[PDB]
């Protein structure tokens, strides 16, 4: 089998991205964010604190013929940007682009935190990372790609998304329309549970190529390209009048520039972000400082290759016995 869904930026900036995703009999539509870094399937639902949806579509299990509430099951879920959501779980039907996973942990939240009820445009999670990151309990549940891998074609999904613009998340076969020359794929370590891998280094603008391991995660979860400070510095240090803003909380650049293009390595390969994706706009509204899209990953503790880079390319997970990552321009 196969899916294919069309992933939609939630706003002109990209802040994120949406996938429409049917749950339970007769189908319930909600648009989810795909996420690449965690690995929870959770939905807004009938059972969220009602002060807390605010335009959300939400899920009923009441009204799917399909829905059972997995008995005894809880989760609870933190995020690197400080969110935050919790509640119970049913299994039923899922389906993305076409594909059709049953049984599929669906987790219905009771409580989510301030910053998911200000979203109006974002319904839910699915989680797209290694199911050991799952965080049901008291039993962990697997991923919608763990549960349909067997049923692929070809135990992989691919992460096409677009630079303003809406793109493709595919499973289970790669569509070699869909990008240029030839993907590089490298290896991955899921031991954190990510898809972590190791680029080769970098190069600003037009510069020459810092050959450097940079090791760090593939997430389509995360908006921004998290980097070393010693990386940031060298690509803002092109940019005049940027500076790290501590009370905006990153660097900050002026509207008026014209941002360099940031390139990664894949092995051998060389990945080009183009500088108007790093343009993440004023701060607030009317201001002439604007926020950048490459900031650094000092005390993450981790590298974050984030929407704004991975936009740039074609991305192939590939669910193999020992999974790696392709990239291809596009
Ligand atoms: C320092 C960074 C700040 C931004 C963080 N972004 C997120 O947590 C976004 N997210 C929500 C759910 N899945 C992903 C990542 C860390």
């Amino acid at each position: 089998s196969t899916g294919s869904a069309t992933t939609t930026p939630i706003d002109s900036l990209d802040d994120a991205y949406i996938t429409p995703v049917q749950i339970g009999t007769p189908a319930q539509t909600l648009n989810l964010d795909f996420d690449t870094g965690s690995s929870d399937l959770w939905v807004f639902s009938s059972e969220t604190t009602a002060s807390e949806v605010d335009g959300q579509t939400i899920y009923t299990p009441s009204k799917s013929t399909t829905a059972k509430l997995l008995s005894g099951a809880t989760w609870s879920i933190s995020y690197g940007d400080g969110s935050s959501s919790s509640g119970d779980v049913y299994t039923d039907t899922v389906s993305v682009g076409g594909l059709t996973v049953t049984g599929q942990a669906v987790e219905s939240a009771k409580k989510v935190s301030s910053s998911f009820t200000e979203d109006s445009t974002i319904d839910g999670l699915l989680g797209l990372a290694f199911s050991t990151l799952n965080t049901v309990s008291p039993t962990q549940q697997k991923t919608f790609f763990d549960n349909a891998k067997a049923s692929l074609d070809s135990p992989v999904f691919t992460a096409d998304l677009g630079y303003h613009a809406p793109g493709t998340y595919n499973f289970g076969f790669i569509d070699t329309t869909a990008y240029t020359g030839s993907i590089t794929y490298t290896a991955v370590s899921t031991k954190q549970g990510f898809w972590e891998w190791t680029s080769t280094g970098y190069a600003v603008g037009s510069g020459t190529f810092k050959s450097t391991s940079i090791d760090g995660i593939a997430d389509t979860g995360t908006t921004l390209l998290y980097l070393p400070a010693t990386v940031v510095s060298a690509y803002w240090a092109q940019v005049s009048g940027a500076k790290s803003s501590s009370s905006v909380g990153g660097y900050v650049f002026p509207c008026s520039a014209t941002l360099p293009s940031f390139t990664f390595g894949v092995g051998s390969a060389r990945i080009v972000i183009p500088g108007d994706y790093i343009d993440f706009g004023p701060i607030s509204t009317g201001s002439s400082s604007c926020f950048g899209g490459i900031q650094s990953s000092a005390g993450i503790g981790i590298n974050i290759f984030g929407d704004v880079a991975l936009k740039a390319a074609f991305v192939v997970f590939n669910g193999a016995t020992t999974p790696t990552l392709g990239f291809a321009s596009k």
